[PDB]
């Protein structure tokens, strides 16, 4: 298991998300679904010129899996996936410059719901999760598990867990007071409100 420190700017972004009083937490799901849609667009684009890019899975979709026993909400996509280098480099984002722009926007009057406009929407997971685990598999690399409970560090390890073929699985270990995001009616409402124009099938699993 390798343990890394977040860059100071990303640790600052995470503590702002965790510590700021902000009631509109539901936007985390829109942000993660948007990230999954972007990853699916990437593998679809590569497949237009190289059909073998889909040998690791032809179906392009997003699954939402609530688990009340484990208190987890998992977002699975069959997108391009991330390499080990992408995971270490802030989950394939330009998070240092994105955080800079987002901070300036907040100081000027913007609110946390605009996070996605700054390319750091993944971190909105911390509005509802005490810990986030990311399992990913890119065609050019092995399957890895990234994990962080914030606190300034994250871990990366080769995942010997259930093989995914290709794509990313974001496992949200929800905060005790955020279990409404495991309720079918609540998830359905959020997807309908914020993710109505996502161009891939979103399947909400039942328990
Ligand atoms: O370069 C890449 C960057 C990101 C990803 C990616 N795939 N699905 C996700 C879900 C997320 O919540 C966050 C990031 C991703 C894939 C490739």
């Amino acid at each position: 298991v390798e343990t890394f420190a977040f860059q100071a700017e990303i640790a600052q972004l995470m503590s702002l998300i965790i510590n700021t009083f902000y009631s509109n937490k539901e936007i985390f799901l829109r942000e993660l679904i948007s990230n999954s849609s972007d990853a699916l667009d990437k593998i679809r684009y590569e497949s237009l010129t190289d059909p073998s890019k889909l040998d690791s899975g032809k179906e392009l979709h997003i699954n939402l899996i609530p688990n009340k026993q484990d208190r987890t909400l998992t977002i699975v996509d069959t997108g391009i996936g991330m390499t080990k280098a992408d995971l270490i480099n802030n989950l394939g984002t330009i998070a240092k410059s994105g955080t800079k722009a987002f901070m300036e926007a907040l100081q000027a009057g913007a609110d946390i719901s605009m996070i996605g406009q700054f390319g750091v929407g993944f971190y909105s997971a911390y509005l509802v999760a005490e810990k986030v685990t990311v399992i990913t598999k890119h065609n050019d690399d092995e399957q890895y598990a990234w994990e962080s409970s914030a606190g300034g560090s994250f871990t990366v390890r080769t995942d010997t867990g259930e093989p995914m073929g290709r794509g990313t699985k974001v496992i949200l270990h929800l905060k005790e007071d955020q279990t409404e995001y495991l309720e079918e009616r609540r998830i359905k409402e959020i997807v309908k409100k914020h993710s109505q124009f996502i161009g891939y099938p979103i399947t909400l699993f039942v328990e």
